[PDB]
């Protein structure tokens, strides 16, 4: 259904909300729900970690068999997987991580994949573990994405620095 409620508009495609996206997920009921996955699709903690638990390990079981198919994704690559209890779809987004040397360039091409999907509840793609700057991910968020994507941010401090930079 789509039900997207409390999210600022940024641009006229990109909207942001200080929220936690599984909880978004369940009042929302997106379409595509992103998760901030790995090659493997090992959804071990953060955002993977939580989509994961609150579809009682339903996503991790039909990534696997994803996985036996495929091998790894890419790094800048995706997969459609179900979305269970919390969307139609689970678009699994691999962003670079920077810790590891994967180069920052790469981070364009996760994001494209949001281009894909009409209407996507996503996080930031590369923040967290994966070592970007949360700012530059909702610039080339911004910069890439022309489909329509609710962000949803966790913490405040890091939403009120996002919003900040973004408008003022
Ligand atoms: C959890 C969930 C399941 C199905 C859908 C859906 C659809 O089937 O069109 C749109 N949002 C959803 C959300």
């Amino acid at each position: 259904v789509n039900s997207f409620s409390g999210y600022l508009k940024l641009t006229d495609n990109v909207y942001i909300k200080n929220a936690d996206i599984v909880e978004e997920a369940k009042k929302v009921k997106p379409t595509v729900v992103v998760n901030a996955a790995n090659v493997y699709l090992k959804h071990g903690g953060g955002v993977a970690g939580a989509l994961n638990k609150a579809t009682n390990n339903a996503m991790q079981v039909e990534s696997d068999d994803y996985i036996a198919t495929n091998g790894p994704l890419k790094v800048g690559g995706s997969c459609v997987l179900s979305g269970h209890n919390l969307a139609k779809h689970c678009l699994h987004v691999v962003g670079p991580n920077v810790n590891k040397g994967e180069d920052i360039q790469l981070l364009k091409s996760a994001y494209e994949n949001f281009n894909q999907h009409e209407v996507l509840l996503a996080p930031l793609l590369s923040a967290g573990i994966f070592g970007a700057d949360p700012i530059h991910s909702l610039r080339v968020c911004v910069d890439t994405v022309r489909t329509n994507v609710y962000l949803a941010v966790f913490d405040k401090n890091l939403y009120d620095k996002l919003v900040s930079s973004f408008l003022e």
